[PDB]
């Protein structure tokens, strides 16, 4: 990638060390750009919610599909499981999101913690597959914990059949004491939820969909056990994505499950990961690899940095790693180390064809999880590194094994008190990745990279701007 | 510009990251130093108060260019305020600031808040035109906050008239019990009230005043819409000069808002910005700009560094745009990224023609802006960011631009307990740059461009001296 | 008065040390009994404002005598403002209270501090004597503070002609977003405002008006000084009830004043104090008074217990003095040591006349005084003693009094977070007085004096109860 003249540091570099120059734009508006990939996982947006038990969800799954971006299934996971969660993903409405949906039968409590699945703020109560309240953390509050759902004061709703556009149910939420609306199949089942700032990003982003018109999907395996009859399972399942994922991805091991994926023939994109090393892309791409996951010890999650010194500045690792797939023609994952948006467009300006978000998006409504509270009140939540999920593989042998065993690292990823969706993560992330293609002055992705020049800062340097 | 031997970082820098080194000087004093800017702004210090709504007021404008800095008015701002605050600005004293005048109906808590305005520390109560008292923050505490000001113990004032030399007015306020002096015109009618160490100022700053002896007023106009008849419509509202400032200024919108106002051949100086490359300052200055705003991202209210990665480290960007703009005949505004004077020392150093102070002028008296107070009850204001106001442009698509848009980022600029005005913070900027040119020993800002040497330091380097 | 068998305590006893013990009763609900008074001070409740600055005001004086209370003017106080305040009281409506008047020219801070004057919580906008909008802690906070009220983003009121039964104002306020609603003149001047709480206590409470349907009023006179020119010119100030108040009401001087003041032949009913003991209320009543208050040193910011040692338990003296004026035909005012309205329940059946309240009032919207706030941001009121101007009295003479003059004690009352205004208090007092009506199972006043009965209690007797 083109950098200043001058600028050769004698050290790999990181997202702080780098900054973007901007150049001479044509590009109006950052609705003039488009984010759609052209790795051929199908996602309109650069951004992939990572294979982590903690942020992989089929809430997460449909929410991202709609917005436009692949999500990984966790790997190490029961398959029927993920038969359930991608039946339930490719069952989603393109445009409705799939509500917090409140059997009449329900105590308070369940619909109080139920409230917070989602990024809506209020819940459906629903009997015999019609409509008939709504419920938030107005009505539920004062009422005694286990009473019935539907002796809690059920609100009124907007409804509207499915097929108004969104600029009719937008003017009708203008000054609807409630922000969401119910969207009602035209028997008069509910069909799903539509919200205000919903009705908004429904044409600002374009869902990502298969050959079928179903939300994109993707799934992970690792490397012990049996590779090629999890993958194909995986296939039938229904995943459009394939994701083999290692701590290690130079070794052997991934190497042979690559070739056992590729030799499967199953038509999926190939993603293998992870590799820092230009020769480890190599080997990865010649092993029957499409797309390659990059970053071993960025992730905010990942540990083998403090225990065992191995890892890699995720800039340079990523730049480095991306010029030799473009070299053999395969294409880019970036992982690990992204906090912020800044983070996103300088992974797709160093050259990889995507982004993964990780145990970001794990401080989110929507992420499979507990939402719990702290002390002063704030809403926060629990992200789990995956550990033996992503290594390598009787009571003794068991013991033995995880006494050496990396630790299940714990992080606490705390909310947005208002912004706390993750609707919200993804408007800041494509609003900084749509900026950051107006400064360039790029259309498109591949322009991103052709036309970005990048320099060096130092420590002061990063100190610049509002924090 | 000139470095020391053997120093080519591998990276751009900021001013944290850079140093003066001293040279043989023949400056005697800093009074021996004069600050007058080649820019043809016709700015007698190199001081400019940002185009930021917080930070831009009537107030500002009228104090700045009587210490001899131009002041540019917020873009945004409809022409009807716009010609009233460059009428008044026009309509005053040279040599006497514009107090608070108080009708003798105003409230108690009216003018307690309105004590505040101004840097004087006392309010002038005027009945009919005519002076008739004084109030400050002793006689107004424990009185009613609703009881009139005509009831408010009015103290005694210094009158003098207007012409008195600041020596007379200095020694009649030596055992003055209240600081300030109410300058009266000949008629009687009071004029203006100026202070001891006004007085002392009187001296030491000479006015920014325009071919008519008025002083001197800039405006700001973005890029959306008409930018020809907005810029036109400006020059005959009274403004000396305009800024069209956008956030990325080697956009094409921006080439041909300057291209227009260049062929609007209206005759007052051209400033355009944002570049922090030479290709767009050369692209600004073949577009018809005089004067090239430099810095997008190191400003203290600019958020685009952690949302998109864009920017440049401001020292090394005001260098290269002044080599270029020079090689070209150009001059150069440093913007952005100022919080200390060696900030406004390097920015002239590094060849910038002026330098632009933005929300560290927000913390002050004079600013338009509300004086609120902490709960330790340290004073101090709140600085917003332009955000759309800097942006290239039906309730759907109003609200649908919105939800991308940058949100307007806040900050909390502390007033100094005892020097809280903005003629201090003017002192301490002018102290520091003329402590410059005497350790680099020029007379001149043009000889402090041509004779200074940098230096580059490294983390520990920024702790040394006192801070 | 009755008492338990047994029940000879060697002590005087104040509210806390005594009990009221419930007896047969007929009284149906607290509705059914009337608090008239009987001493001819015409308020139809058992509530006098007293003749404190820091409590007496127009505003308590309009607003409590249009519950049903008369307020005592402050001594020492200038006829002009007197004459004002009784014209301004005069001048009220007797079921719609006068709201906070908002000139279009107002500043935004001014409207601010002018919302809290009143229990309303929103203050009108009237242009031309037409109201045009309506402010509130909503639409006022984050707006700059000194912008002008007619850009203060006006709301829309609910409009009524003056006349219609609180009914229908009611209902028309059940769904109201702002509890206000504005009661205009026929020809469409504003005439007042009246809230739904406002409506509710328009039938509960009948206002105290004098022979022509005005709301009663009453002012305050001194010892020292010409009492009977005084006392005459504030009976023709049209004033209903004359208060002389001194802190010894026993001295040769008051029975003068007293003497004075009764062979004037006003007309008005004559108030004297204060005296704790039979033979002071004797002296009192032989001198020409027909109301005699009774209480010095019981008084929250009276100081003379501490100081002097002198005072008497308030329960004791009042159960006395009321024994002793009853027996000459005579009525007593309760004065000081009331701070729950068991206080003012206890008073009335010891046998007082009427009860008068004091600094507990000071804490309220109404009160003449300066809504500050405190660092945990809750709303109180200073309270502060009359001192010299209910006591008997050059620099150097005047400094040589005032060294030995008890200081003006202050104290903080705290307001209540939502029941703050004095309507509120009156409410509460007034539930209790008819609580206590219904337990001792009276139908009037002179019937809760006959038919009471008391007891003593011990410290922790006290205890007993939610407190
Ligand atoms: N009643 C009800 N429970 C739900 C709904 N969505 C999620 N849940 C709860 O959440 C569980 C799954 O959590 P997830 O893996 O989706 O975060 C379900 O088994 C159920 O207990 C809903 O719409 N209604
Ligand atoms: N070595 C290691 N890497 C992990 C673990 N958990 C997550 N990761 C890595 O870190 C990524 C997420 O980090 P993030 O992008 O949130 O900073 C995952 O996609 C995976 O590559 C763990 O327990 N150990
Ligand atoms: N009465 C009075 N108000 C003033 C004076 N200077 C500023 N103000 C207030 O401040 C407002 C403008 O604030 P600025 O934009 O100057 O910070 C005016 O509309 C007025 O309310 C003054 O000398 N007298
Ligand atoms: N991108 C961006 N730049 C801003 C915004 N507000 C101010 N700025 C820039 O920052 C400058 C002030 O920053 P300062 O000099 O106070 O650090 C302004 O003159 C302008 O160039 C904003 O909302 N967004
Ligand atoms: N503009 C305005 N000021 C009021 C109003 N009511 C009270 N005030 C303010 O309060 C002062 C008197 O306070 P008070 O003695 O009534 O507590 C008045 O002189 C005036 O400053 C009102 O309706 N409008
Ligand atoms: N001795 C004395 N009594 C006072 C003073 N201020 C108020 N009082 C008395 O205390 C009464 C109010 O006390 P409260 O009823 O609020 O406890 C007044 O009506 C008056 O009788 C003062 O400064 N000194």
């Amino acid at each position: 990638v083109r950098f200043l003249d001058g600028h050769t540091p004698a050290y790999d570099l990181t997202y702080n060390d780098v900054f973007v120059v901007p150049g001479r734009s044509d590009v109006a508006s950052r609705f003039d750009v488009d984010l759609s990939t052209v790795d051929g996982s199908g996602t309109t947006i650069p951004v992939v919610v990572a294979n982590m038990t903690a942020v992989a969800g089929r809430r997460m799954a449909e929410t991202v599909a709609r917005r436009g971006g692949i999500v990984v299934l966790p790997q190490d996971l029961p398959i029927t499981a993920v038969s359930e969660t991608v039946d339930f993903v490719k069952s989603r409405d393109l445009v409705v999101d799939t509500p917090v949906t409140l059997s009449p039968e329900d105590s308070v409590s369940d619909a109080n913690a139920l409230l917070h699945k989602r990024a809506h703020g209020a819940a459906v109560v629903v009997f015999e597959g019609r409509p008939i309240g709504l419920v938030t953390e107005a009505n539920c509050a004062g009422v005694d914990r286990f009473a019935r759902v539907r002796d809690i004061a059920l609100s009124d709703f907007v409804t509207a059949p499915v097929g108004t556009d969104p600029r009719e149910v937008f003017d009708l939420l203008e000054h609807a004491p409630i922000d969401v609306a119910v969207m009602t199949a035209p028997d008069g089942t509910l069909a799903g939820v539509l919200t205000r700032t919903g009705a908004i990003r429904a044409g600002i982003y374009t869902p990502a969909v298969d050959a079928k018109g179903r939300l994109r999907i993707a799934a992970a395996v690792g490397i012990n056990g049996d590779v090629g009859a999890k993958a194909q399972a995986l296939a039938e399942a229904g995943a459009d994505l394939l994701v083999i994922d290692t701590a290690h991805g130079h070794q052997a091991k991934m190497l042979d499950a690559i070739k056992a994926v590729a030799s499967l023939d199953l038509g999926l994109p190939l993603v293998a990961g992870n590799v820092v090393s230009a020769e480890g892309t190599r080997d990865l791409i010649e092993a029957g690899a499409s797309i390659v996951k990059v970053g071993v010890g960025p992730g905010a999650m990942c540990t083998t940095r403090m225990m065992t010194g191995v890892g890699r500045p995720q800039f340079s690792a990523v730049v480095e790693c991306a010029a030799a797939a473009r070299q053999l023609g395969g294409h880019v994952w970036a992982d690990g180390g992204v906090r912020h948006p800044r983070d996103v467009a300088l992974a797709l300006a160093a050259g990889a064809s995507n982004v993964m978000i990780g145990s970001w998006f794990a401080g989110t409504y929507e992420s499979p999880g507990d939402l719990l509270f702290d002390r002063d009140d704030r809403p926060y939540k629990e992200s789990y590194g995956m550990a033996s999920k992503r290594a390598v593989a009787s009571s003794f042998d068991r013991a033995r094994k995880g006494l050496f065993e990396e630790g299940i690292s714990t992080s606490r990823m705390s909310l947005d008190p208002a912004r706390g969706g993750v609707e919200d993560l993804l408007d800041h992330i494509t609003s900084g990745v749509r900026s950051t293609c107006t400064y360039v002055g790029a259309a498109n992705l591949p322009e991103l990279h052709e036309k970005v020049v990048l320099g060096v800062q130092s420590a002061a340097g990063f100190a610049e701007g509002h924090p």
